[PDB]
């Protein structure tokens, strides 16, 4: 099967580092620089025996085939009405991006807004961001350029879709607030630094600040609103109370569901928005998070996990601001999590539940709390929504494994309340009826159950003989729901496989108990938990190691990688996606330093003891038996992959081609992928979309032998 030879690849044997008397030796180091010709030659020679490989099997022609006709399905997000006008997402089927569109009534032609596809001749330049002015007549947007998170705001009237001048630079990680006066908006921006700023680099991003805008003017003459000179990490972002007479500043630091919520009264401005605002210090630490929902005059509505781990909706009034004096609007439910609220028609609140990871949607009273009316789904997942509070209808899209889903509608106005079919698009080639969801909860090393959807054909025989594809993420407060993948449908209609997505700790399943049950001392519990599902996919007979797939992309490219360095006897095929591989290092890059709030950070002794045990790179280890080798491994990454700098899977390929790849017993590739003109996945074009696919269904079926099955 191997047919090339891996590159040869210098190792800095000088390259030594204590931690806390713990010697470590990166030999790749060197790699840390992206801009180097060692580097530029290393990621060269590795494409050059990756492509071919994936690229020779006609399988993977089949599948790009099947997936460009399966994924050529019209797709549009919900209606969402600003100002006068109705505005909506649609992407005919093949589109590089979706575009946005403009009405003037539901009945109303629509007509392209914008059109981001005319940007880029590879659909490399994508909206990340925008917000409507209050009164719909003007619009800001960002662009981020192959696929970077670095975005450059721009501005257009909304009559006539006429581009203005107004340009904002230095912009990343950025919220987007108009004050409701229509004179300017609040972004951030970082300071100027030394080097790129294109998402090649890998500089640390610290002192975001707080600016408005002033629209028609300079973006010299924007007004420093907050700023954090003794906290380099933290970030502040602005929001407008519905009724535009407060700014809402959530201060943030790292990656947990917590903000500190400080609030600036407009009226009380001595002569408007001139500098640093007369910020009130109402929530002054980083123990709870508050989001904002709603205010009646002083009264604010926040959805909280304030000692409600499963989230809860309370109301602070800033003239008795105590927390004693609070009211639990709508208290916490014991096991199912309160995902998102909005308030609409005034006086509704949406509230959108999480059901042993199915999504539910009520309407509720926001006087009371009190349920008014249940939103009936089957089960999956909603994935968008609009619909506030000056507004008086909403939509919301649903999605699940087997259907693209479903965009509702619901006139509030109405006496009698009653959802309605809105928009529904049906891919033809997939019969959802040959297909069931199940989902099983399977229990861990340490007892827990974890819960786990499997999909796969009807009538299966559970005799072990299935290749099968499990998917898995566990951290960061992230809760992996049910949607729709042509991807991986063909690859269970074409390759006869079966799918599962294991719900393991770290997500946001069950609540905020659920996340820390898989971050810092206990992050290893995520492993146990993935490896304990696909030991339940082998035991119950859905498939056997040689035929199983895993997958995870960022935080679950670690899951992966972590996997195979673990249990690679479990294992037949394993693809990380954009991976954290350094585990003693991932904070000094970029915005790494954010995700030390689930992993801990090697500066400390007690969390360089935890990291140094699973970091993948730190844990390439030949398999000690003689009849186990690793599995079949493919890295992917891209050249601007500014989240998850692509060091992490250079590092970690050269590591395990020289440490496992080098030895006789070792007959199943170890390759790495690194594309360009993308990053770290937001916001990538169709077409690159289908080459990634494809490159993972041909690099499972040429490794593991499969067939297609037309
Ligand atoms: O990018 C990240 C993390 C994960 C976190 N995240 C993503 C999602 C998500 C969920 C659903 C979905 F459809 C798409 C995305 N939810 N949380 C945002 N993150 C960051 O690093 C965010 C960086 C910016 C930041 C930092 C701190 C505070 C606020 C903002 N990581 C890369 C390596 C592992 C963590």
């Amino acid at each position: 099967m191997l047919s090339f030879q891996y590159p040869d690849v210098y190792r800095d044997e000088t390259a030594i580092q204590d931690y806390h008397g713990h010697k470590v030796c990166d030999p790749y180091a060197w790699l840390e620089d992206p801009d180097s010709e060692q580097t530029k030659a290393f990621v060269e020679a590795q494409n050059k025996i990756t492509v071919p490989f994936l690229e020779q099997c006609p399988i993977r022609g089949l599948y790009k085939e099947r997936m460009t006709e399966l994924y050529d399905y019209p797709k549009y997000s919900c209606h969402f009405k600003k100002g006068k006008r109705y505005f909506y997402f649609y992407n005919t089927g093949l589109q590089n991006q979706r575009v946005l569109y403009v009405q003037d009534s539901l009945e109303g032609e629509a007509r392209v807004f914008l059109d981001p596809n005319i940007l880029s001749d590879d659909g490399t330049v994508a909206l990340r961001g925008y917000a409507f002015s209050e009164d719909g007549e003007y619009f800001a947007y960002g662009l981020s350029a192959s696929g970077s998170d670095w975005v450059t705001i721009k501005f257009m009237k909304v009559d006539g879709a006429k581009e203005l001048p107004d340009v904002l630079e230095r912009v990343k990680f950025s919220c987007m607030a108009w004050t409701h006066d229509g004179k300017g908006m609040f972004y951030n921006a970082y300071p100027q630094q030394d080097g790129k700023s294109d998402g090649t680099e890998t500089s640390t991003n610290l002192h975001q600040k707080l600016y408005y805008h002033v629209l028609g003017t300079d973006q010299s003459e924007d007004i420093l609103c907050a700023e954090f000179p003794d906290e380099p990490k933290w970030m502040g972002g602005a929001e407008l109370s519905d009724d535009g007479r407060y700014v809402l500043l959530s201060i943030r630091e790292g990656c947990d569901p917590v903000n500190r919520l400080w609030y600036c009264d407009l009226q009380q401005e001595s002569n408007g928005i001139t500098g640093i605002l007369k910020w009130v210090k109402l929530i002054d630490n980083f123990e709870g998070e508050y989001d904002y929902v709603t205010n009646e005059g002083t009264v604010f509505t926040f959805k909280t996990n304030r000692h409600s781990p499963n989230y809860r909706l309370i109301n602070i009034d800033f003239t008795d601001p105590e927390e004693s004096k609070w009211k639990v609007l709508v208290p916490e439910h014991e096991k199912d999590v309160l995902e998102w609220v909005a308030c609409v028609r005034s006086n509704f609140l949406v509230l959108c539940y999480l059901h042993d990871v199915k999504n539910t949607l009520q309407l509720h009273d926001l006087a009371t709390g009190a349920l008014l009316k249940i939103f009936p789904l089957e089960v999956g997942s909603v994935v968008g929504y609009s619909g506030q509070k000056k507004d008086t209808e909403i939509f919301y899209q649903f999605t699940s494994f087997l259907s693209p889903g479903i965009i509702y509608h619901c006139d509030l106005t109405k006496e009698e309340l009653e959802p309605r079919v809105f928009r529904e698009v049906t891919v033809k080639g997939i019969d959802a009826s040959d297909y069931q969801t199940v989902q099983i909860f399977y229990p861990s090393k340490d007892g827990t159950k974890i819960p786990m959807f499997i999909v796969h054909k009807k009538g299966i025989k559970l005799d072990g003989s299935h290749p099968a594809f499990l998917y898995g993420y566990g951290g960061f407060n992230i809760s992996i729901t049910p949607n729709y993948s042509v991807s991986r449908l063909i690859f269970v209609r074409h390759m006869g496989g079966v799918l599962a997505v294991a719900n393991i700790r770290g997500g946001g399943e069950y609540g905020e108990t659920w996340h820390k049950g898989g971050i810092l001392a206990n992050k290893q519990n995520c492993f146990d938990d993935f490896q304990c599902a696909a030991e339940y996919l082998i035991k119950e007979g859905y498939t056997s190691p040689k035929r199983l797939t895993i997958n995870g992309g960022s935080n679950g490219g670690l899951l992966v990688a972590t996997c195979a360095n673990q249990r690679p006897d479990l294992f037949g095929c394993v693809i990380a996606q954009v991976g954290v591989m350094d585990m003693l290092k991932f904070h000094k890059y970029t915005i790494g330093h954010a995700w030390t709030t689930d992993y801990g950070c090697s500066d400390s002794k007690q969390h360089f003891e935890w990291l140094i045990k699973y970091s993948p790179l730190h844990n390439v280890k030949l398999p000690e038996a003689d009849d186990i080798q690793y599995p079949s491994m493919l890295l992917l990454t891209a050249d601007h992959d500014d989240r998850v700098v692509p060091l992490h899977s250079l590092k970690f390929i050269a590591t395990l081609q020289y440490i496992v790849g080098r030895s006789r017993k070792q007959n199943n590739p170890l390759l790495i992928h690194v594309d360009t003109k993308a990053g770290h996945g937001a916001g990538k074009p169709t077409a690159k979309v289908i080459e990634e696919v494809s490159d993972m269904f041909a690099f499972i079926a040429r490794c593991l032998n499969i067939d297609w099955i037309p």
